[PDB]
């Protein structure tokens, strides 16, 4: 299992603009287009992102291209971030994937705000970190996806995804 398979399970693949769980305009494998109500702000952001007139529809190849960009942006974002980097560096490979997962979904800024959870992970206090992570809007809004990520942090294995 790897980061790509993991995120593909959590986000799905959609070739048509669609609205995410929060009502935001998204496409492909979890690629946020805009936080704006406007479907047109979305179709435009979309053509700008793809470099063609898409009219809200992209191909598989295009979805995977955006996905590669986003995973790469997530990983570099973490490595540049004074708060995230030390956590990432202290973790084993599987748990590193779990942190990338959260960063991909909530952005660098959102995750960096999980101060206490971050401390616990860095302290290798698995069980306590799992309990803390669950006390969040994140967990309450997308519980099944959050539980899979949380179990990943707790156990250090891919069990939740297999
Ligand atoms: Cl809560
Ligand atoms: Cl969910």
């Amino acid at each position: 299992m790897n980061i790509f398979e993991m995120l593909r399970i959590d986000e799905g693949l959609r070739l048509k603009i669609y609205k995410d769980t929060e009502g935001y305009y998204t496409i492909g494998i979890g690629h946020l287009l805009t936080k704006s109500p406007s479907l047109n702000a979305a179709k435009s952001e979309l053509d700008k992102a793809i470099g063609r007139n898409c009219n809200g529809v992209i191909t598989k190849d295009e979805a995977e291209k955006l996905f590669n960009q986003d995973v790469d942006a997530a990983v570099r974002g973490i490595l540049r971030n004074a708060k995230l980097k030390p956590v990432y560096d202290s973790l084993d490979a599987v748990r590193r994937c779990a942190l990338i997962n959260m960063v991909f979904q909530m952005g660098e800024t959102g995750v960096a705000g999980f101060t206490n959870s971050l401390r616990m992970l860095q302290q290798k206090r698995w069980a306590a970190a799992a309990v803390n992570l669950a006390k969040s809007r994140w967990y309450n809004q997308t519980p099944n996806r959050a539980k899979r990520v949380i179990t990943t942090f707790r156990t250090g294995t891919w069990d939740a995804y297999k």
